[PDB]
């Protein structure tokens, strides 16, 4: 109503900062409480580069689904920045998987939760955006198994099919598509190898990728076609979706609006 009014922009008094939440390994992520709405929230801040925060706080502006961690606000008026979102209770998916009791976290809350994430993800490839960094790690858990797709400092709105990441840029190795490792080429497709990567580590209740293997093997090895192998008590079709989200041509690879259906079907078949 006001001048220098805008819907995102709050005042940083009003957020409590407590602790640097997953033991730093997200880097300045804390959890804090929004005051006035008694809320507890994460706030992820900067030290004193921030073309890529603003960016970062730009694209969340722009994204909004069920399956996707939701801004709530933002401080960029000054120094420090703060992105503010709202709080998954039980962590990230990796570690909510490497610790969880496995009869609780069951065959079909596995499919529960690929289906989620892979609904995440169609909506990001119709609004044609990538996220760049899609693994276990940045997924986030809540109450009755609830996923949600995190981390969008990689995240953008593409122009065209593809983007080049500058050169010198490195990657999660294991999580990265061959044109991604070879060309710095990125794209929906590069996610939806992600996936694949992510669904394998859903399967094996949070194991580190291509077991053994030197990260410096790695291209060389997919170049060869060498896959990972099924998990034991993978279902078949899962596997081959994974098989499938690892096509060497992109263009090879399902869309993601594909794989949700495959999962929300496989999902409802295990009532
Ligand atoms: C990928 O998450 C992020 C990456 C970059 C920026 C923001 C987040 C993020 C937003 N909401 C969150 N909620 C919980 C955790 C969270 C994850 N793992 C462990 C904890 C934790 O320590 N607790 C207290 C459960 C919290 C992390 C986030």
């Amino acid at each position: 109503g006001s001048p220098n009014y805008d819907k995102w922009e709050m005042e940083r008094t009003d957020i409590t900062m407590k602790h640097k939440l997953g033991g730093g390994q997200y880097g300045e992520v804390y959890e804090g409480v929004w005051k006035k709405y008694s809320l507890t929230v994460a706030v992820k801040t900067l030290k004193e580069e921030v073309e890529e925060f603003l960016k970062e706080a730009a694209v969340m502006k722009e994204i909004k689904h069920p399956n996707l961690v939701q801004l709530l606000g933002v401080c960029t008026r000054e120094p420090p920045f703060y992105i503010i979102t709202e709080f998954m209770t039980y962590g990230n998916l990796l570690d909510y998987l490497r610790e969880c009791n496995r009869q609780e976290v069951s065959a079909v809350v596995l499919l529960y939760m690929a289906t989620q994430i892979s609904s995440a993800m169609e909506y990001l490839e119709k609004k044609n955006f990538i996220h760049r960094d899609l693994a276990a790690r940045n997924c986030l858990v809540g109450e009755n198994h609830l996923v949600k797709v995190a981390d969008f400092g990689l995240s953008r709105l593409m122009t065209g099919d593809t983007y080049t990441a500058h050169a010198g840029a490195k990657f999660p190795i294991k999580w990265t598509a061959p044109e991604s490792l070879a060309y710095n080429k990125f794209s929906i497709k590069s996610d939806v190898w992600a996936f694949g990567v992510l669904l394998w580590e859903i399967a094996t209740y949070g194991m580190s990728p291509y077991p053994g293997i030197d990260l410096s093997q790695v291209y060389e090895l997919l170049e060869k076609d060498y896959r990972m192998e099924r998990p034991e008590g993978c279902p078949e079709k899962v596997y081959e979706l994974m098989r499938a989200c690892w096509q060497w041509n992109p263009s090879d690879r399902p869309s993601f609006a594909e794989i949700h259906q495959a999962f929300e079907t496989m999902f409802q078949e295990s009532s």
